[PDB]
């Protein structure tokens, strides 16, 4: 079996990507923000706090007749950026692009922070990290693409981002009409629960290819692409104005220019990021100050390509038993 469906962004800034997601039975359509970096499928739910709720599709599990609570079991996340979200969970129904697993856990959300709140076009995120990272206890719970993974015509999912436009998520199948050129696979480490790889290198516009080893993770719940403060510094230095704020949280650039691309390194292959990628747009409005796609991974602990590199490539999440990350340009 195969599943296809369109992700698309949720502003003019592609802030995040959603995904509509069939829930129970009838169905109950939701958009969630697929995660390349978590492992949870939770919603925003009948049980979530109502004060909590502002303008997102909730899941309603008393109307579905094939949601079964998972009983006794909890949730509790925290994500990279300070958000959170928790609650109880269910079984149920879950079909992406007309592909469906039966059983699938969908954490309800009793309690969401004011970041999820405030955004009313995510109704939940559907995590496509290793199940490892999965919070649910005490019985730890698989991801849709675990579950689905041994009906699956290929052990795949991937994802192709679109820059302010939509693109596809598939699962089970390579679309070899949707990248130009071949696909470089590189290794991936699953021990931290990521799709973590090493690139090998990058260039700044039209300079040399530094050749160096940039360990990171491949995650489509990230927005921007955040490297190390060499890397990140010689790239900000090309940018006439550009500058690291702490009042802003990062770098920063004068509207007015036009950015060089970035180039990263998959093994001897290479995907170029164009400079319309990395500029997003005014810190606030009306102001003539933008901000960086690229920022510093300093704080963080682990190098992120976000949204900002992988909508630059077509990219292949290959959950074989040894998993690997393919690139291809498009
Ligand atoms: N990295 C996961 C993630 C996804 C979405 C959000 C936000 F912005 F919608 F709250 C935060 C964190």
């Amino acid at each position: 079996s195969t599943g296809s469906a369109t992700t698309t962004p949720i502003d003019s800034l592609d802030d995040a990507y959603i995904t509509p997601v069939q829930i129970g039975t009838p169905a109950q359509t939701l958009n969630l923000d697929f995660d390349t970096g978590s492992s949870d499928l939770w919603v925003f739910s009948s049980e979530t706090t109502a004060s909590e709720v502002d303008g997102q599709t909730i899941y309603t599990p008393s109307k579905s007749t094939t949601a079964k609570l998972l009983s006794g079991a909890t949730w509790s996340i925290s994500y990279g950026d300070g958000s959170s979200s928790s609650g109880d969970v269910y079984t149920d129904t879950v079909s992406v692009g007309g592909l469906t697993v039966t059983g699938q856990a969908v954490e309800s959300a009793k309690k969401v922070s004011s970041s999820f709140t405030e955004d009313s076009t995510i109704d939940g995120l559907l995590g496509l990290a290793f199940s490892t990272l999965n919070t649910v206890s005490p019985t730890q719970q698989k991801t849709f693409f675990d579950n689905a993974k041994a009906s699956l015509d290929s052990p795949v999912f991937t994802a192709d981002l679109g820059y302010h436009a939509p693109g596809t998520y598939n699962f089970g199948f390579i679309d070899t009409t949707a990248y130009t050129g071949s696909i470089t696979y590189t290794a991936v480490s699953t021990k931290q629960g990521f799709w973590e790889w090493t690139s090998t290198g990058y260039a700044v516009g039209s300079g040399t290819f530094k050749s160096t080893s940039i360990d990171g993770i491949a995650d489509t719940g990230t927005t921007l692409l955040y490297l190390p403060a060499t890397v990140v510094s010689a790239y900000w230095a090309q940018v006439s104005g550009a500058k690291s704020s702490s009042s802003v949280g990062g770098y920063v650039f004068p509207c007015s220019a036009t950015l060089p691309s970035f180039t990263f390194g998959v093994g001897s292959a290479r995907i170029v990021i164009p400079g319309d990628y990395i500029d997003f747009g005014p810190i606030s409005t009306g102001s003539s100050s933008c901000f960086g796609g690229i920022q510093s991974s300093a704080g963080i602990g682990i190098n992120i390509f976000g949204d900002v590199a992988l909508k630059a490539a077509f990219v292949v999440f290959n959950g074989a038993t040894t998993p690997t990350l393919g690139f291809a340009s498009k």
